[PDB]
C-alpha cells in the first residue's frame, strides 16, 4: 500500500511535503474518520478507502522518543 505523508490535514507523496496528493485521494475518507495524534511526527497514512482501513494498518507516527506507533481499523483484530 502506498505511503502517503500527513500534514495538517493534508496528504502528500513526499516526506517534504511539497507534492499534494489529489483532493479526490482515497485516504481523504479515511482521514474524515480516524484522529491523527497531535504529538506524533513523521506521520504516515496508507493510501486505501474508508472500506478498507477498517481491517487494516490505517497510519503510522513517531511518539516523542522516536518509536513508531501503529494504528489499525476498528475491525482489526
Amino acid at each position: 500500500m502506498r505511503a502517503l505523508f500527513y500534514k495538517d490535514g493534508k496528504l502528500f507523496t513526499d516526506n517534504n511535503f511539497l507534492n499534494p496528493v489529489s483532493d479526490d485521494n482515497p485516504a481523504y475518507e479515511v482521514l474524515q474518520h480516524v484522529k491523527i495524534p497531535t504529538h506524533l511526527t513523521d506521520v504516515v497514512v496508507y493510501e486505501q478507502t474508508w472500506e478498507e482501513a477498517l481491517t487494516r494498518l490505517i497510519f503510522v507516527g513517531s511518539d516523542s522518543k522516536g518509536r513508531r506507533q501503529y494504528f489499525y481499523g476498528k475491525m482489526h483484530v
